[PDB]
């Protein structure tokens, strides 16, 4: 068993607690509320007979919470700095968020960028920001890069994999 602790960061709504859900319990709520400065959760994945705990740490994105995020991500060992791909404020946040960490979290962790509600795009919702921008980001900046649904559970769960198949296991 080889824990890693993992920090979600990102503006208001994009769906960091909706991704933690889908990927914890599997469930989904068009009512989900404000997380309240942040929530831990914990989620086991199996990689080969290796048992893979990720403590996680999803943190309120509304500024009025903004001062508590670095106590969160100080000892990450991998984020995931999440925006909402109907939404170009978000991802303007989001590379803001790359800097910050790049800047104060510990030098060596790992960054995966994600963009969700993807499922939005399938009705009515308007991609803003395009799947190559997020990409030229996360190749700039050498991070992960997911596209994501929490509500319909697509790729979620890839990119709790895709991070801790990047980390040395016990
Ligand atoms: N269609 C769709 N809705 C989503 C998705 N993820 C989250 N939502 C919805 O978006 C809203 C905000 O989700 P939530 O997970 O609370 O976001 P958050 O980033 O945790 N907000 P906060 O930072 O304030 O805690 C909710 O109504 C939720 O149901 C998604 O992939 N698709
Ligand atoms: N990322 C990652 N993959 C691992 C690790 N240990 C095993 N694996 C995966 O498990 C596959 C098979 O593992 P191996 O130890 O060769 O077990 P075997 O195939 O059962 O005899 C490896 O090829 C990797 O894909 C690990 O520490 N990290
Ligand atoms: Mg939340
Ligand atoms: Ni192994």
């Amino acid at each position: 068993v080889t824990s890693i602790k993992l920090v979600l960061l990102g503006e208001a709504a994009v769906g960091k607690s909706s991704i933690v859900l889908r990927f914890v319990s599997n469930d989904f709520a068009e009512n989900k509320e404000p997380t309240i400065g942040a929530a831990f959760l914990t989620q086991r994945v199996t990689i080969n007979e290796h048992t893979v705990k990720f403590e996680i740490w999803d943190t309120a994105g509304q500024e009025r919470f903004a001062s508590l995020a670095p106590m969160y991500y100080r000892n990450a060992q991998a984020a995931l700095v999440v925006y909402d791909v109907t939404k170009p404020q978000s991802f303007i946040k989001a590379r803001h968020w790359v800097k910050e960490l790049h800047e104060q979290a510990s030098k060596d962790i790992i960054i995966a960028l994600v963009g969700n509600k993807i499922d939005m795009l399938q009705e009515g919702g308007e991609r803003k920001v395009a799947r190559e921008e997020g990409e030229k980001l996360a190749e700039e900046k050498g991070l992960l890069f997911f596209e994501t649904s929490a509500k319909t559970g697509e790729n979620v769960n890839d990119v709790f994999l895709g991070i801790g198949e990047k980390i040395p296991l016990k």
